């Protein structure tokens, strides 16, 4: 494969990765408190990639307390 890593740490992970397949994509989130109640954390990723066509494309994407909040091209400004 072109690339392949994934971190894990007890506050945190993350994730790199790129397939031969020209794909480019990862996560990434980090924890608050435990246990009992909670309310406060969320996770984040994205992944992004260009076509043979040399067209870019990209999605963000990231979850709140509030619940999902989409994000990326699909919110022009």
């Amino acid at each position: 494969i072109i690339r392949f890593e994934n971190d894990v740490e007890p506050e945190g992970y993350h994730y790199l990765y790129e397939t031969e397949n020209k794909i480019l994509a990862e996560e990434a989130g980090k924890v608050e408190k435990i246990d009992n109640e909670n309310e406060g954390i969320r996770v984040k990723g994205f992944y992004e990639f260009v076509a043979p066509d040399g067209i870019t494309y990209r999605v963000d994407y990231i979850a709140d307390e509030n619940g999902f909040q989409p994000s990326g091209a699909h919110l022009p400004k």
